[PDB]
């Protein structure tokens, strides 16, 4: 794709849901992950129920539509594609996760679309264990922002 959105309003349409959690649950995981970047940059993120949304996010199984299928339980948690038309930009959630708070039982659904959504904003992975970015997947109730995190979507964005 591209290196990064070239416009700051960005949109995202909630397309599917997990039954794992309620709605607003899942409503809100998406909207605090997004938040975590908005706070950072001159980004904002606007829901929107439309597919001309910038990032379409969707949870499914297996093989979903896209040709980078999901491998069950444990894993791939999730994927992302990097900015631009269509697909890209998208953040796909595998079901086949028990998605939770991540206390808990199952994986942080707002820990992994914070990550997801790097990846959909243009980052790549961190070197720093204790990144947002980071590639392995970790549970925190602290604040998932590391410096490196901050430093790579402002080297993109400002
Ligand atoms: C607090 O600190 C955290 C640090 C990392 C994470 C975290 C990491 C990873 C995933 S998902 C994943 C898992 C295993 C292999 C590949 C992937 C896809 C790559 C898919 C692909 O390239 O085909 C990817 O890295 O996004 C989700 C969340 C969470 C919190
Ligand atoms: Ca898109
Ligand atoms: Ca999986
Ligand atoms: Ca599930
Ligand atoms: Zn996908
Ligand atoms: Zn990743």
């Amino acid at each position: 794709g591209d290196l990064k959105w070239h416009h700051h309003n960005i949109t995202y349409w909630i397309q599917n849901y997990s039954e794992d959690l309620p709605r607003a649950v899942i409503d809100d995981a998406f909207a605090r992950a997004f938040a975590l970047w908005s706070a950072v940059t001159p980004l904002t993120f606007t829901r929107v129920y439309s597919r001309d949304a910038d990032i379409v996010i969707q949870f499914g199984v297996a093989e979903h539509g896209d040709g980078y299928p999901f491998d069950g339980k444990d894993g791939l948690l999730a994927h992302a594609f990097p900015p631009g038309p269509g697909i890209q930009g998208d953040a796909h959630f595998d079901d086949d996760e028990l998605w939770s708070l991540g206390k808990g039982v199952g994986y942080s659904l707002f820990l992994v679309a914070a990550h997801q959504f790097g990846h959909a904003l243009g980052l790549d992975h961190s070197s720093v264990p204790e990144a947002l970015m980071y590639p392995m997947y970790r549970f925190t109730e602290g604040p998932p922002l590391h410096k490196d995190d901050v430093n790579g979507i402002r080297h993109l964005y400002g």
